[PDB]
């Protein structure tokens, strides 16, 4: 069994982070080549550290200490090494004698001030070289030194990137290889004609934050003399005619030379975020050089203090025939007409439209079915009503994620309208709009009572997300005109059905014939008016969690009884954060037998009766995590013969009952992390059936390591396909000459 | 020191609940007078349970086990015994041969269906007999068997409550002396003339519950027969002359007899919730009977499928003179009109209107100035736009807490919006109110700018509430014209402040003299626009809790490193839940030199500069519970002489170092509960000056208890004087023969 380290198998991985680990470990299996020593408390590597470990090609060492000393040479007799990762390590200098087999090296946040030839000419095979963030905001560092043409000789570099640096030029003397360079936030306030000459191959160029939009900046932020736009000269991209990415973010540019673009034919993403072109928006001659622009960011270009009526966009965006997505967040104005966006109506691919953060108050909403293919419409956080900090690895000026939800995008045309101030949907409100099959209303202040005729205009929505309102649930045919719907997200409503006095009613749930998926989670929902079932011959998911179904299913009522057991075709329930202390017989008998994962994760359950499992012959997941059980059941193969996974970590069992782990040949994954397990006896593991486990957690039980652990430990021996991950965490809280200690020390 | 109970000191307390007792302890302090063992898993009580503590008066026995086997006369020995609580304990019966002493005996929560004269007629000092809870719901239950004549000896008994069981009619042969009965949902449907003829002395009855308005019900409710109304007979209260307190809330009253009232000059408080009552507000005749009521509870008195536009008050309301406060919650209607209040305006002491949950949409605000003195307007859960489950003690039909904050109301007249639509603040919202001193917006939706204008027409308002809204702080003149505020809630207004992108102003703190608490929690404040400091002359506390202090001091920031020190007058700082890992040295030691508290708890401190308490002369409570400290300093006598107060729970101390309590010889209370200490060595407690300590805290730490605790365990028995609370709790984690005791155990 490998310690400290767990591996998982064209390689073999080490997976040795995050253990508290004060030195490199000794005891690393001869046949590891990727070896994951992140997050722990090593302060030093020598050319014994990694010693018989040739097979190694990757090491990261990121974030050690919780700075790192290493050696000269310490790496140097590693010679299949390809991959190095030594981030946030306050490393003072390049290391020496690094091997040279090296292909990717990460020095990104350290203190590195100084690239010389020493460091890194000699590794004549790098490809991609990040020494990103060592010098940068009010960081106290001294400005970095380039060693005259040391890049020079890494003939086979592909990606450098030397972005928040302080480096005042471009640095010279630049490999033809590269394909990758950059240089955002570096200082550089002027790109010359021979900045990038030799650079035939290269596809993407970051000259973003040079030269700064600095009003309301997020991070301390020097902007150029007099809020100075970057200075470019009108050759400086002349050669750049492999150039697929441009990102100009941040340049404070109030003018574009169409000029830069005259020999770039390829040009895909071109990143224009914070920066003043609300005028070259309005005309831009840079437009007719694109046509082969498939994405373009505009985003958080507004005139500080105006906010105007309309947006102007030119005529000239009617010219980027290849455009898919135009992102326009942060322009600020009051309202969008349809003259407005005529210039983007035709571009056959345009599938997506940005509008976040403008505060815009009214759409005309009709325009939008004009354009030839809309597939996502984000219009989330604007005012429309009733009709280290940063991630070195991220895009530093906009979030990466989604728009909109890959399951909810899925099913096909989208509209977001989420935070926004349509506290009530008249009868008009979703007129002359495409065939919106994803529908975000999320966080609107909709305090309304919905009774089936609110989306009429849009019948075929099949996601809609209602979370975060205050919906009045009142009407029993709330939501019954959308006759396709497959998945309705209910969060965070809870506003009415906190109140006892006033009706609830959730009868529209049966109406539905394809409802796959709902979601009443965070309602805090504890009486409902006249019916108290929920009922679906379709529904197949259903999450309760941040229920009452403690008081629903109080003691002394009967009415909530089967409040699930409608719910025919369901296979997934999930009834955590419920205040649950027990759960009724019949209660839970009254589940649906069609149950195949059931959560019951996060409650208080001091009991839970094994005997019922019985009724669910298909239940396969069953998930009690975080509660107060005392003892497990000992004869749960007379209960059940499906059941897969049982996971109870976070519970108070103190002893495992003899023949438990042996006899239910249908478990794979067994979890009691966390529990109050002192000692496991050689009668609970095995009795007649060797056990078919594969997975057994337990880090986290307070084991006595004495010799009565020794049963255990052999059983562990005679049985290394049943997987115990983080031994490490698996420890002696006694005697105390043993307390910190794994349980596999000791012998 | 007292073990397993704490004692607290014309009495002595033995304060013994929750601390998993499995038996009486037969070690209670022979002085001790009261002792409470509530909610322990006592599972017998026999006549040596007890035995030699005859100086108790008062035993608490509730919720015990987590039933109670009481054996025939168990209490009989104990000669002074006064009031015994047995509650929520499935006693089968009344316990046999209880003592003669018995003045108090509570039996609420059990499963007892007789009672007999066997259980209770001997105890005639009896004053209140509490059986209420036995028989109610779809609990299995038999109805109650009350023996004939049963109370009628009980000749000094005050108070019976025996509501919430099966009755069907009241008991007959019921003693003279009671002043309080309670037969709340005992299923009585008629009340004769003689069911209460001999009780002269009677000041409060409630009969509510028989004959209940079931629709929409919070509980398992059967009405009477066609949902009819409670019988109450014409003579029924014909000598209940003393009278104080009438409950009749849900009864299905249609109508009020007036003749019973003819005889009830003093009745105060009549409670008429939940009945069908909308004609009789209409026109009452007995409003007329009534003039020395001083509240009148009519809510939820609403027509189900009824939403009218107005509220029809009787003329006759004028005639009660002395009515003080006025519920009409869930009448349900659609408008407030100046004429439709008249009645109740020269009503000289009514201070307090309540008219939550009625779906009001509009208000003419002008007519509140013409009542004579309302000092509470309670109008929270409206529609109003821009212009076992239930605790046995308590108040079944409304909740009991004060309608407004009691600290906001202090400050004067009260107006409470929360819960509304006001999501806009127009120039004419607050016009002809009167002087409002305490205002609540919490809950509104409001997004809107606040620009110094909105609350011209109350400018005296001295404690705002605008939590829990969509706040756009961007205006550095917001509520600036609210001269005397004092009190200001900003707390869950984050919608604003998560977007970095759009700006962010709270310059307006320094525009107030008077402002002395300001609440900024749970606004996830990042980043800010400009002006960095919050700064005030007069401010006493702030509530910074749940914002990112993590973000705003982040080690590359500058800009945030003084954002509290303008806060000159500042002595209270809650900085709790802001993720922080660490404080720059700089940006602690720009905390104001003036605090005499500070929070720092539930954070992932790992490190606390300890030196820096030198520059805070004042600091006399330092709370950093819920952190991840790691060491405490070995000189902290050096670093402050004022700290009395140090809450260091929930951290990772594993050692205390040579003379830590001794030396600081102003601290009083050092709380290091939920820490990782082994022991605590000889030269850690004393060293030259004995401590000064009165408490110190260490249940939950993982203590080793072999002769190496010995040094503790008598530094315990030397200072008797420093308390340690919940003994029961401070146990041994090691060896395992030791395991689970308490240190005070060992040998
Ligand atoms: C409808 O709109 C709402 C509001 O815009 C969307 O909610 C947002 O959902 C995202 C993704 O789940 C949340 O961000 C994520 O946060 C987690 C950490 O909590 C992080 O691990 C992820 O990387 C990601 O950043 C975001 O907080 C949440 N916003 C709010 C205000 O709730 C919702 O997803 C939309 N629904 C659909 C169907 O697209
Ligand atoms: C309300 O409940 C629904 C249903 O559970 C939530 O949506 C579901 O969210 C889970 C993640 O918690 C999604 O599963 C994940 O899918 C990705 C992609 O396949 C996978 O990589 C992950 O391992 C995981 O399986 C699930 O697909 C998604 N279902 C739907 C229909 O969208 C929803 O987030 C809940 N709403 C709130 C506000 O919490
Ligand atoms: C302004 O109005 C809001 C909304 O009505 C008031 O908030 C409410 O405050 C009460 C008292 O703090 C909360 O109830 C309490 O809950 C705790 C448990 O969380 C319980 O221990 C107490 O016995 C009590 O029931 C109530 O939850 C809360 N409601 C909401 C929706 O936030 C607020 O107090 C008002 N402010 C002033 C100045 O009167
Ligand atoms: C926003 O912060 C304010 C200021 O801390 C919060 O109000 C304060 O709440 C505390 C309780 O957490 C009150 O103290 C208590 O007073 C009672 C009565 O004197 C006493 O019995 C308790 O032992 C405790 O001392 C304090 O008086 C109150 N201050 C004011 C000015 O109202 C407020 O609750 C916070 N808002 C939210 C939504 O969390
Ligand atoms: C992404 C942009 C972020 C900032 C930028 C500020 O330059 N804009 C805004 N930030 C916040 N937080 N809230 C709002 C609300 N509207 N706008 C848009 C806006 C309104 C005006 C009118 N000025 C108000 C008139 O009355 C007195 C003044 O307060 C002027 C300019 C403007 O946006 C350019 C907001
Ligand atoms: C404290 C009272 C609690 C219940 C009682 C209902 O019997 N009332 C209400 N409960 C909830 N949750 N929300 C609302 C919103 N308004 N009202 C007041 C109300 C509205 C109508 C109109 N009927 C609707 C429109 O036509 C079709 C229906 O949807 C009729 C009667 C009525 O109150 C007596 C609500
Ligand atoms: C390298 O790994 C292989 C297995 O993949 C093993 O046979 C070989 O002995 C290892 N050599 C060293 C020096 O670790
Ligand atoms: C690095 O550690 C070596 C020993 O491993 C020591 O000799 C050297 O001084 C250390 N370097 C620094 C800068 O502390
Ligand atoms: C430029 O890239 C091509 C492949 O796209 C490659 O053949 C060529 O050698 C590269 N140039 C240099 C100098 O690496
Ligand atoms: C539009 O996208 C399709 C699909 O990739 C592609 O075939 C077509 O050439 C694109 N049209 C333009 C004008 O770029
Ligand atoms: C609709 O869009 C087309 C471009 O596809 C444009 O020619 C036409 O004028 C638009 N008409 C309206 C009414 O928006
Ligand atoms: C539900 O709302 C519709 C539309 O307003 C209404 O016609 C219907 O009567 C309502 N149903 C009930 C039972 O209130
Ligand atoms: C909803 O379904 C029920 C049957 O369960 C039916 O009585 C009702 O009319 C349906 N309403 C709509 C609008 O489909
Ligand atoms: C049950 O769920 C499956 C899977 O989503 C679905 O295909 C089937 O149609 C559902 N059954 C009914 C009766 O709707
Ligand atoms: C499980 O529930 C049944 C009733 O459905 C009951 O007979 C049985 O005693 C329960 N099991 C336990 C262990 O309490
Ligand atoms: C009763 O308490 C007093 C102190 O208040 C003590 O002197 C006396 O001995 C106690 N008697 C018994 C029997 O506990
Ligand atoms: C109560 O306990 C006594 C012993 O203390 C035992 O004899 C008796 O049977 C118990 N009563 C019941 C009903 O279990
Ligand atoms: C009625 O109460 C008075 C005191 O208010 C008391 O003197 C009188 O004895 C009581 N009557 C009975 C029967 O207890
Ligand atoms: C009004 O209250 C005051 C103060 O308690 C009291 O003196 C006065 O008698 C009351 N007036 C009426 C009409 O009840
Ligand atoms: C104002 O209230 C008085 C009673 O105090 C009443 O006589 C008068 O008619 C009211 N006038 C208006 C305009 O409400
Ligand atoms: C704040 O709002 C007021 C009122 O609308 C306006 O006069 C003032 O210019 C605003 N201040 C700023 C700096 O925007
Ligand atoms: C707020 O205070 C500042 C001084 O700090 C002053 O310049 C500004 O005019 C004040 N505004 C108001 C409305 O009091
Ligand atoms: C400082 O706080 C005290 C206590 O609230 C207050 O009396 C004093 O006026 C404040 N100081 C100033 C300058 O406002
Ligand atoms: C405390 O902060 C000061 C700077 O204000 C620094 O000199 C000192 O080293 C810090 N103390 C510790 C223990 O780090």
């Amino acid at each position: 069994r490998s310690y400290p380290c767990d591996e998982k198998k064209d390689s073999v991985i080490a997976e040795c982070s995050n253990r508290r680990l004060q030195e490199v470990p000794q005891t690393v299996g001869k046949y590891v080549t990727e070896l994951d020593l992140s997050d722990n408390f090593i302060t030093h590597i020598t050319n014994e550290s990694f010693q018989g470990l040739q097979n190694l090609t990757k090491i990261n060492l990121n974030h050690n200490p919780n700075g790192l000393n290493i050696t000269d040479g310490a790496f140097l007799n590693l010679k299949n090494l390809r991959e190095l990762l030594l981030e946030d390590n306050q490393l003072p200098q390049i290391p020496s004698g690094l091997p040279e087999s090296l292909t990717e090296l990460s020095l990104i946040q350290n203190n590195i001030y100084n690239i010389t030839k020493e460091g890194i000419s000699r590794l004549i095979n790098l490809k991609n070289l990040y020494l990103a963030w060592n010098c940068y905001f009010n960081k106290v560092c001294e400005k970095t030194n380039i060693e005259d043409g040391v890049f020079e000789t890494l003939t086979n570099l592909e990606l450098l990137s030397l972005s928040f640096n302080s480096l005042s030029h471009v640095p010279p003397k630049l490999p033809s290889s590269l394909r990758k360079l950059f240089l955002s936030n570096t200082q550089i306030k002027y790109i010359s004609e021979e900045d990038f000459k030799g650079l035939i191959n290269l596809t993407l160029l970051d000259l973003s934050g040079n030269c700064p939009r600095c009003f309301n900046a997020p991070f301390p932020c020097v902007p150029c003399d007099g809020g100075a736009s970057i200075n470019i000269d009108r050759f400086a991209f002349q050669n750049l005619t492999q150039l697929r990415y441009l990102n100009l973010s941040s340049t404070s540019l109030r003018k574009i030379n169409a000029a830069w673009f005259k020999n770039m034919p390829h040009l895909k993403v071109l990143d224009l975020e914070f920066n003043y072109l609300v005028g070259e928006i309005a005309s831009g001659a840079f437009l007719t050089m694109l046509p082969r622009l498939e994405i373009l960011d505009l985003s958080f270009n507004y005139i500080k203090g105006s906010y105007p009526q309309h947006i102007n966009i030119s005529r000239n965006f009617s010219k980027l025939l290849s455009l898919r997505a135009l992102h326009l967040r942060g322009y600020v104005f009051q309202e969008l007409r349809e003259d407005d966006f005529q210039p983007l109506m035709q571009l056959p691919n345009l599938s997506t439209i940005n509008l976040g953060i403008n505060f815009i108050k009214q759409i005309d909403f009709k325009l939008f079915q004009n354009f030839s293919n809309l597939e996502i419409i984000y219009l989330s956080e604007n005012r429309i009503s009733p009709l280290f900090e940063f991630d070195p690895h991220s895009n530093f000026y906009h979030f990466t994620r989604p728009l909109i939800k890959p399951q909810c995008a899925a099913y096909g045309k989208a509209l977001d309208l989420s935070l926004n101030s349509i506290f009530f949907i008249g009868p008009n409100q979703f007129e002359n709009l495409p065939d919106i099959a994803c529908l975000n209303l999320s966080a609107n202040s909709n305090a309304q009572v919905l009774s089936g005729t609110e989306f009429s205009a849009i019948p075929h929505v099949k996601y809609l997300d209602l979370t975060n309102n205050r919906l009045d649930f009142d009407n029993a045919s709330a939501l019954t005109e959308l006759s396709d719907l497959e998945v309705l997200d209910l969060s965070y409503n809870s506003h009415y059905f906190r109140i006892a006095g006033v009706t609830h009613h959730l009868e529209f749930i049966q109406n539905f014939t394809n409802l796959k998926v709902l979601n009443l989670s965070h309602n805090n929902i504890y009486t409902l008016t006249d019916k108290y079932n929920l009922e679906s011959k379709s529904l197949v998911e259903l999450v309760f969690s941040g229920n009452r179904l403690d008081i629903l299913w109080n003691d002394d009522d009967n009415r909530y009884i089967s409040i699930f057991k409608g719910l025919k075709n369901l296979t997934r329930l999930d009834l955590s954060l419920n205040r649950l202390k027990h759960i009724p017989n019949e209660a839970f008998l009254n589940l649906p037998a069609s149950l195949t994962e059931l959560h019951i994760n996060d409650n208080m359950l001091k009991f839970f009766n094994w005997t019922l499992l019985q009724q669910f012959p298909r239940l396969e997941l069953l998930d009690l995590r975080g509660n107060k059980l005392l003892f497990l059941t000992d004869s749960l193969s007379d209960f059940t013969s499906s059941l897969r996974t049982l996971l109870l970590s976070h519970n108070r069992i103190s002893h495992l009952p003899s023949g438990f782990l042996s006899e239910v040949s249908s478990l794979k994954h067994l979890d009691l992390s966390s529990n109050l397990l002192k000692t496991i006896n050689k009668s609970a593991l095995e009795t007649k059936t060797t056990t078919k486990l594969s997975m057994l957690e337990l880090h986290g039980n307070p084991f006595e390591c004495t010799c009565d652990i020794g049963d255990f430990r052999r059983w562990m021996d005679e049985h290394l396909n049943v997987k115990i991950p983080r031994l490490v965490d698996v420890i002696c809280a006694s005697p105390g000459d043993q307390r910190g200690k794994s349980i596999v020390s000791l012998e």
